């Protein structure tokens, strides 16, 4: 028997990446078994697998791990530390049974790479970013612990930052905000520590999208210097309650409407709009002509760091009339079902927070993007998906890291995305090479064929 | 562009199987580029004819070494593969600094006997010819079964050919990796034997990358061949015995009364390739023979006319696929043997030449998968086989109601469309291969 043990990130998100990829090692190699560890948050896995076939199941065991006590910007990162021992013990325990041919690691759990060393077990990272912010956080910490350039002094509108597998300087005004933080800094840059010790890195992109990127560290790898790295997606989470009722009146909506015509506005698991941005944006729209379909959720309160939640009245928060106007224009709607959304022939543009999964989405269904970063490392995937790939047109965001939008600013950025054609034309031709990628001969089938041969000697 | 050239060897069976992996290949990995040369006889697949200048291979290495050198030029050689017959260009890998490889188109159980003959003749002075004896029984790494001298391929009694058959196996071992026409799941024993091997230093790497198989104008044995099918679309399932010997065998006119006899006292429909020996030496094809009622027996044709089908040169593995075939008397040449097995057809052995007689031992005593008719060695020319021994392997082949070698067959079959598909021993392998080249 040869496990794999996969640790997934928080979410369901990084719980179905994970999954997705899980399946797919499994069928490529049926001498291959997969155990999952679930780490529990104090506040089911089996259902997430997309398989359906006892030729692959009696491959795959799911465990919760015990949950754990233990007294902000950390928590998550807190309850992984303290699940550590439970990790190792139940990789040890795995390994009486088994070949233990590696623990596969979420960006986020890197902190366990600790115990596949200590075991003597290989270690993986599944990286669920770009292959170019693998590169850009890995040189910040490099930048840090080699040049003593402390992350913080970089973070200034008149700096530029030379990024391994980049033609364009990268500005210091697209680090990652929390950089600022002095203590998630020394986090970020420790998880690109450990990174580079393990034994490979398996990234959710397609080399053709990120070409450069990956011959820079095909380079290093070949050279020592980093570990290898293989280029594998797009894996995509592509397949009762209320919200999944709204999101059928929307596709029932969006059947009756012209190919290519309505734009789609959406900004993650995590964004959320104000009242005085969410008035912005519906002037623009009303002001745009262009149909729509709008995402639109109020940040939690008592909580900055807690889940979006819907606007109890819409109707007082957005401008008078609005709904009346635009009523057979577009719809609003809370939490969207984004995939079967992107995919639908209706949909011609996304107004998206450039999260990477938004990103791939929008790419494997040929949709042009106009960017509006807002949290985590958005503002570097607009810089890479705009600047250096030419696939992305901004959303006339010079904000980069409490700055309000202009309406004109929206409507300008839908006038590029909507009314340009050549960057479309560049998005059609790029969705087909995402396609391509992952089918037999492609480089992302073969890229993790590679990493299968790998783990199994 | 990383290159792969291909050397592929004379005849159908080496030829056809040589292009169906470059294609498989370069369907597998979209990075590989593959140049085909071809030696003459007396969107990213390439073809070059080498100039026209056994030993035919030989007056060719410098024409292949030039070939060779020249494509390095716009690409990177990632490697030689070259058929078992042409290994002499090992050499010319050797003295250009690229990677070698053998697309072995025999089982894998033939390379292991043909590495031993060739060991046991280095070590000990005795030449293979000696081994070639009825009380005589060879040690072949991984087989249970002791292996008769009787099924030494019969060229090996010739101490010229015998000579340079050893240097081809000589030449294997200093190769870069052997690709089998197999799968693991049949060779199970044999490919365990290569794997410690080569962990042990040994022997290069094998991978077993089968059954790698050409199941793919109008001619005149095209509108034959069609005729055929449409008849067998009338029968029942697994109700014909299809005969058929290669594409160098062939059949004498009183051997060919046998059959006749045992088809028409079986009483099973049959479709059944005839073909006579060429005058012109068996370094030419068969062909069919003329004024058949003249030479099979009186009224055979007659009294079988609903019965089956007399033909030349057959559609194979179209026969093998249809549903109607429920068994194949066969010579035992590897390709058949894999065509039979993906088909799931059982096999009655016949062997004729080549290294068919081990094929039939390995197939029949060692396997479990096939049933013999005669006992027949390799250098046994000219003795008739009976249509009473017809009759009998005939009968095993297609009664019970019994059934015991269909089933393995059957189970045997399935384990083969599952290696090559996602996930399996030939997959895996192939991609194991695929990575060394592109590294
Ligand atoms: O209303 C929404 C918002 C997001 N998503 C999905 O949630 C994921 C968002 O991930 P991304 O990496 O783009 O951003 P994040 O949530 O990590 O900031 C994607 O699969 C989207 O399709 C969705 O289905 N509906
Ligand atoms: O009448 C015939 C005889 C042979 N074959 C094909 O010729 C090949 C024979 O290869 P094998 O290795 O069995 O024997 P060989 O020709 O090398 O003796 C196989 O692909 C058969 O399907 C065919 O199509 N029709």
């Amino acid at each position: 028997k040869v496990e794999l043990v996969f640790v997934p990130g928080p979410g369901i998100g990084h719980l179905s990446t994970a999954l997705q990829i899980a399946d797919l090692l499994l069928r490529r190699d049926h001498r291959l078994s997969v155990t999952v560890l679930s780490i529990p948050l104090p506040w089911q896995p089996e259902s997430l697998f997309p398989s359906s076939t006892t030729t692959t199941t009696s491959r795959i065991r799911f465990i919760s791990l015990p949950q754990r006590p233990l007294p902000g910007p950390f928590q998550f990162q807190a309850v992984f530390e303290t699940q550590k021992q439970n990790v190792k013990e139940a990789v040890a325990k795995l390994s009486d049974s088994s070949i233990l041919a590696g623990l596969v690691l979420d960006m986020f759990c890197v902190t366990m790479v600790d115990v596949a060393k200590q075991l003597g077990v290989p270690s993986y990272v599944f990286f669920t970013s770009s292959a170019g912010y693998l590169s850009f956080t890995s040189h910040l910490q490099d930048l840090s612990d080699r040049h003593g350039k402390e992350t913080q002094q970089l973070m200034r509108s008149d700096v530029e930052i030379a990024v391994p597998g980049f033609t364009n300087p990268v500005p210091g005004k697209v680090i990652p905000g929390v950089y600022f933080n002095k203590n998630m800094a020394e986090w970020l840059h420790d998880c690109a520590r450990r990174f580079r010790e393990t034994n490979g890195i398996l990234v959710n992109t397609f080399s053709e999208l990120e070409s450069q990127v990956m011959d820079s560290f095909s380079d290093a790898t070949a050279a020592s210097q980093f570990p290898a790295v293989y280029a594998v997606g797009p894996i995509l989470s592509l397949n009762a309650s209320s919200e999944s009722q709204s999101g059928d009146e929307i596709l029932k909506w969006l059947d009756q409407q012209p190919p290519s015509s309505v734009v789609f506005l959406c900004f993650g698991s995590k964004g959320s709009l104000n009242p005085d941005q969410a008035r912005e944006i519906a002037h623009a729209l009303e002001r745009s002509g262009h149909r729509f379909v709008w995402s639109l959720r109020q940040p939690s309160p008592k909580g900055k760091f807690e889940k979006p939640i819907e606007y109890d009245n819409i109707e007082d928060v957005l401008p008078e009339g609005f709904l009346d106007r635009t009523a057979e224009m577009g719809r609003v709607i809370g939490w969207a079902p984004q995939v079967e959304i992107l995919g639908h022939p209706a949909t011609g543009g996304f107004v998206s927070h450039c999260g990477w999964n938004s990103t791939l989405e929008s790419l494997w269904y040929g949709v042009p993007i106009a960017t509006w970063p807002m949290y985590a490392e958005q503002h570097f995937n607009a810089f890479e998906m705009g600047v250096e790939l030419g696939l992305a047109v901004g959303i006339s965001s010079e904000s980069s890291i409490g700055v309000i939008v202009s309406a004109e600013k929206i409507e300008e950025g839908i006038r590029k995305l909507m009314g340009g054609g050549e960057v479309r034309k560049l998005v059609k031709a790029k969705s087909e090479e995402s396609r391509k990628s992952v089918m037999e001969g492609g480089s992302s089938f073969t890229s993790l064929n590679r990493f299968i041969d790998e783990v199994m000697k």
